[PDB]
């Protein structure tokens, strides 16, 4: 059975250049994050998933150094996990194509019942993750600015309309927004 060691010892295969300790708990914290998701007989892969990895690793990898090693880490954090990182990267990128729009035309697509790939993923059943709700909160983020400012009733909006769990949203992404400076902190 593979363990978590396995998946770090693959991370450090394919990354072997050295990393800061402040950035190897954070990324160390994610491997074992992923890693116990995938092995939940509840949990599934989607673009929503994609896009809160993603959005996590960019935001606390943000100030890293050396800078020109972030792509390369991230292709280590995924192959170590079984995933790809070009899937995720393009599933991330298929959200950009809601950018600008009001979140009525969101609610519209939703309500329809058959909405478009990778709005479906709102749809969440399943094993629920804070990644799932760090990706809401990027998607939120190419809708119209009004969206996020007022996250909200943005959040409110939505929780007649999607399964995806909003209080635990609420909850999860009131910590993420709160300790967004921790890493550059004692």
């Amino acid at each position: 059975p593979r363990t978590v060691s396995d998946t770090k010892r693959a991370f450090y295969a394919a990354h072997t250049r050295p990393i800061h300790s402040i950035y190897r708990r954070f990324i160390e914290e994610l491997l074992v994050e992923i890693h116990l998701l995938r092995v939940n007989v509840d949990f599934r892969y989607s673009p929503l998933f994609a896009l809160g990895v993603v959005t996590a690793f960019d935001q606390f990898m943000e100030g890293y150094q050396p800078e020109g090693d972030r792509d390369r880490i991230f292709h280590a954090l995924c192959v170590a996990e079984e995933m790809n990182p070009q899937q995720l990267k393009e599933d991330a990128a298929s959200w950009q194509q809601y950018q600008g729009r009001p979140l009525s035309q969101i609610l519209d697509e939703l309500n329809s019942g058959q909405p478009s790939a990778p709005l479906n993923s709102l749809n969440h059943t399943g094993k629920y993750s804070r990644l799932h709700a760090v990706g809401l909160y990027a998607f939120l983020q190419e809708l119209a600015g009004e969206v996020t400012i007022h996250l909200n009733e943005t959040l409110d909006q939505l929780a007649p309309v999607i399964p995806l769990p909003i209080e635990k949203v609420k909850r999860d992404l009131e910590l993420y927004r709160s300790n967004l400076d921790k890493i550059n902190q004692a």
